[PDB]
């Protein structure tokens, strides 16, 4: 009845995550001046370079040099000794207006509630009662390990830490009538960029004592837990110098860590008309509402859209055997309580608010009581 | 007992797919001269630009201008009237050597069989008996609709077609003791870039009669099937001009269309030491072997790795209730028959061969009898 499951997370200075945070800093900069900005901002990061590529139609006057550099400063890349510096890096901009063919097919001359989906696609929402925040323990732990590294770097406890990090947690679970119960942590991996002065044994000791023990409850750790701490042996070169980063290359870290399902769409750098983001947020909101509402212990929701069409093409619900109600009954409850048109989701989840940079590291779900994390009281 | 499931696919000229094909053309160019090339090539595409960013350490002498332009020519972007031209686009190169810290931790001075995983991560393999190729019908149909568009464009039947396309198929399934049985096609979406001369009604008629009817068996289509053909109403601007493309932004199209599970890793532009590709291919090979071997009707395999470590950290198997054997029994069969170290997978699946550009459109699985699609005869 037991099984293993592994999830990973990355830190704020992982090059792909730098890109997601810059793309969302650009989106927020536009939304601060024009709540109806149409934004599709991709970011690429490599040694010394941030390139913005995409499409933006907006009435805002945005200083891209300032927005980009301020986001890199927040992450912690502020000196050539760290491999990247917000003060002196190259910021290249290849941004054009949104395609008029897309604009006419999606939102031009359309009533806001009846705007079409900004693209076709499929999206999933997932929730599990295994944690209070309704997220898998594997991904919650993996995110908290990266957050702890950033905390210890920023407070000066471990001054040899640099912003680029990755973590991975394998948990042994027990099956329980469709639901899952965490038993113990089987393996933890941590890799983090570091300075040239600190030795490997000092790093491994700190990662176990000051990071793992500060995040993972002792009840999950035992004599058999496997630790792979700094397994490469050396990680001085890091950030964009060590590996090219792109927006939307950490979509499983952004969501459920492999649990549930994913439709493929990236979140960062997109306004609400892009259903890859808004409909995934709404699907998480529906899933969490079904679990917090006591209708299921674990649930998966799929929705799909066609470009230019407001209503979803399909809606499906899988309760893993954890509900007394059938899928048909749960779908009827969802139809009575939710309107999954993008032009209505924007109002329910306040998606013109410039809070997106906050979502772009540590996962979009299970944190900080964002609107999609506040369950809706269901009427049925 | 019935439910809906939707998957999507994209064409060869979808901007993200252009990037995956260019990244894999670069990898193949290196492997043709140096089978041990270390390649991590990301591609970005926007109006008039192909940018290569990443890390390559190789003994090959590669003409990036020629490799990139030949890949774009193959896709069909050969004139400014189409929005992109291989002859006149800008090709920018930001490629550096692989980080020496990664090289020392992964493969330097290591016996090939004992090379470490090129990164940490989680990967899944999936197989389903619903089609002979062991793939979900939703994604098989979605890929075939894009392939039909490219065929009709290349043979001159529909000369108004351009290379950028997207498709989406929703199938109504019946549950069958853990396995799934397709009943009918509920909805199809097709969007394809076109010239300025053809009218919307001519395109919609051709998409139904020459594309859908030529791909989807009539037994799946009925009076209630919903068609969204050219739903945006106009798609003249397309390819990188209409939307920025990046490598590794179609990872669900590349795999199972939402079925099974995904660990987040992209495939294109990476050599075998990057377990995001090799271990996902090996996991598909294990899953397909378990289904074709008669041990299950549907199966999901998860594997995970740590950078620098050769053996997987975890292996898990979920048979959806379609096997008489337990997960423990299936894991023992997998341990007896497979060695999932990257340095052994490379030999079993011939992963130094330059066939990667062929994998970069229409899915990596369920096609063309690649080594990971030829089931292993299991001994137990
Ligand atoms: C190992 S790199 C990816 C492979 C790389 N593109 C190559 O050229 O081999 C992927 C991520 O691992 C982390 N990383 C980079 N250098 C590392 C090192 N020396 N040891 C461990 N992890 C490292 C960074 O977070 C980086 O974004
Ligand atoms: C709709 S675009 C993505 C949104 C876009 N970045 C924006 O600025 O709104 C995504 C994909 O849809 C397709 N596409 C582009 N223009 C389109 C159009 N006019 N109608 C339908 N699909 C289109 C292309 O395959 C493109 O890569
Ligand atoms: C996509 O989300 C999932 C999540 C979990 C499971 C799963 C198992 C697995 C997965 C390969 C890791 N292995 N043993 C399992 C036993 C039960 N359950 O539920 C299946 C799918
Ligand atoms: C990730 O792969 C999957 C695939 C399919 C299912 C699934 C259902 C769904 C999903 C939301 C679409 N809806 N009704 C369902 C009934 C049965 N089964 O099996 C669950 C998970």
């Amino acid at each position: 009845g037991t099984f293993l499951f592994t999830s990973e997370s990355v830190g704020e200075g992982h090059p792909d995550k730098i890109c997601d945070q810059i793309s969302d800093a650009v989106l927020d900069a536009h939304l601060q001046q024009d709540p109806d900005a149409k934004v599709a901002c991709e970011t690429v990061a490599k040694t010394g370079m941030i390139l913005l590529a995409g499409e933006i139609t907006s009435r805002a006057a945005v200083d891209y040099q300032k927005v980009v550099r301020e986001a890199v400063k927040h992450i912690g890349y502020d000196d050539s000794s760290k491999g990247f510096d917000y003060k002196t890096c190259n910021v290249l901009v290849a941004l054009e207006q949104q395609s008029p063919d897309i604009a006419q097919g999606v939102h031009l001359d359309r009533n806001e509630e009846d705007i079409g989906a900004g693209d076709q696609g499929l999206m999933f929402g997932y929730a599990t009662d295994e944690t209070e925040e309704c997220m898998p323990l594997t991904i919650v732990l993996a995110h908290k390990l990266n957050a702890k590294l950033a905390e210890l770097r920023r407070n000066g406890t471990l001054p040899w830490l640099r912003p680029d990090s990755k973590t991975q947690v394998t948990v042994q679970y027990m099956q329980d009538r469709g639901a899952v119960l965490p038993i113990r942590v089987h393996t933890i991996v941590i890799s983090v960029q570091h300075d040239e002065e600190v030795c490997l044994d000092e790093m491994r000791d700190a990662l176990k004592e000051k990071v793992i023990k500060a995040v993972v409850p002792a009840k999950y750790l035992d004599e058999d837990t496997i630790y792979h701490l700094q397994p490469s042996g050396r990680f001085v070169i890091g950030g964009p110098q060590g590996d090219a980063g792109l927006t939307g290359r950490k979509i499983i870290v952004d969501t459920y860590g492999g649990w549930g399902a994913h439709g493929g769409g990236a979140f960062s750098g997109k306004d609400y008309t892009k259903v890859d983001r808004s409909a995934a947020y709404a699907a998480r909101w529906v899933a969490k509402s079904l679990v917090k509402g006591g209708l299921c212990r674990r649930v998966l929701v799929q929705v799909s859209y066609a470009i230019g069409v407001s209503h979803p093409l399909s809606i499906s619900i899988f309760h893993y055997g954890t509900s007394q109600k059938s899928e048909r009954e749960l779908l009827e409850i969802v139809k009575k309580n939710f309107d999954l048109r993008p032009g209505v989701i924007v109002r329910d989840l306040d998606l013109k608010k410039p809070i997106y940079q906050r979502t772009a590291a540590y996962g979009h779900f299970g944190r900080d009581s964002f609107p999609w994390e506040v369950p809706k009281k269901l009427k049925y």
